Order: C-alpha cells, then structure tokens, then sequence
C-alpha cells in the first residue's frame, strides 16, 4: 500500500496466531508489543522514548505478519501505549517514506 | 525523495530562523522540537509515550521548512530527546509510507 498520514497508520498484525492492531512507526528503532506470551528465551534491553529510558524483554527471531507481509525478527515486550512496528521490521517488509 | 528505514529518517529543517536535524516520525501525532523560542501565543500540553509524559508548550500556525518543503501547523516545544516531525506536518509535505 501507499499509506497517508491524516490518521494514525494502524494495521493488523498477526503474532502467536492472534490478530492485534499496531502502529507503523518510523520514529521507533525497534518493534515493541504489549504484554503477551512469546516462545523462547529473552534478553534484557534498554529503549528510549519521549519520557526517558525503560527496560524491556527482547525476543529474537519471532514470526510476525504485518498487514499481510511476513517478517521474522526481534520483538520487544514491555509497557507501551500501543503495539509499535518499528524500523527493524519496517525494513524487512520493504517500507519506505516518500514525499 | 524515497527514504529507506535502515537508519533513522533524519532530515534538516528550518524553524524560527534556525536549522535543526529532525526525525520523520509516522508514529508521532504532532511535531515536537527541543527547547527554543517561537513567536506568539502558546498553551501548555502533556504528551507521552515510552518512558512516560513530558510537559510542552503548544504553538499554533508555525511555519517549518522540512527538507525543502514548507508546511504550517502546530509545533510543540519541550524536553524531547529528539526533534520530531509528526503527522500533522508530514501530511502537508505529502509524505506517505509505501510497501
Ligand atoms: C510511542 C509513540 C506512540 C509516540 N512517540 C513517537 C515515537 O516514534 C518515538 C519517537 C522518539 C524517538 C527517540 C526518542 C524519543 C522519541 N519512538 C519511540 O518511542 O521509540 C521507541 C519505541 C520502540 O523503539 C524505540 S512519542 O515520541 O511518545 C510522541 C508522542 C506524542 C507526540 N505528539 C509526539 C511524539
Ligand atoms: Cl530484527
Ligand atoms: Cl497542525
Ligand atoms: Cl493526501
Ligand atoms: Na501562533
């Protein structure tokens, strides 16, 4: 698609066999989702946002579909206002900003 | 142009006579710039996200040259860790996310 920005760029994602809503966020280095069960081991990560830095859980090589596009990569889990698809997975699905 | 997302999508902006570097951020509803003076009236606002909320000043009807493209709209000013061009001004320069 070509997505304009008059409203929030919200899409459906599928993770763990469940559909969720997520924000496509070019200002997010990383993908972070609200608390849920993911398989495997996790590692600690510090991420920075508007209010400061927080520690979150990092899961690697997670299968995730984004607006129908398949990705496999790093998903963080932690306190987040919305599920966020950031540049690590935006790049995998071939997203660019154009003007 | 067409901007990939392998690295942060940073551009040069001009605002209030000053050149700054800013992130083109599809996840940000409104544009937020680090502390600077702007002309006219303002009102206080709180904005939040990862790491919580910050208090900002909301200035309306501010012109900003973004990578060569002029746009007018609301500009928030406050202790953001990064200058962010949000959707309110991305729309005006015809920015889209494509994949
Ligand atoms: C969290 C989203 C929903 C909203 N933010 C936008 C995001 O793009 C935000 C931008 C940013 C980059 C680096 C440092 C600080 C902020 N990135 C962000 O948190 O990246 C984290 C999430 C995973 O990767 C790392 S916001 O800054 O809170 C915000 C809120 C309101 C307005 N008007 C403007 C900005
Ligand atoms: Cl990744
Ligand atoms: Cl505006
Ligand atoms: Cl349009
Ligand atoms: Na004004």
């Amino acid at each position: 698609p070509q997505i304009t920005l008059w409203k929030r760029p919200l899409v459906t994602i599928k993770i763990g066999g469940q559909l969720k809503e997520a924000l496509l966020d070019t200002g997010a280095d990383d993908t972070i989702i609200e608390e849920m069960s993911l398989p495997g081991r996790w590692k600690p990560k510090m991420i920075g946002g508007i209010g400061g830095f927080i520690k979150v859980r990092q899961y690697d090589q997670i299968i995730i579909e984004i607006a129908g596009h398949k990705a496999i990569g790093t998903v963080l889990v932690g306190p987040t206002p919305v599920n966020i698809i950031g540049r690590n997975l935006l790049t995998q699905i071939g997203a660019t900003l154009n003007f």
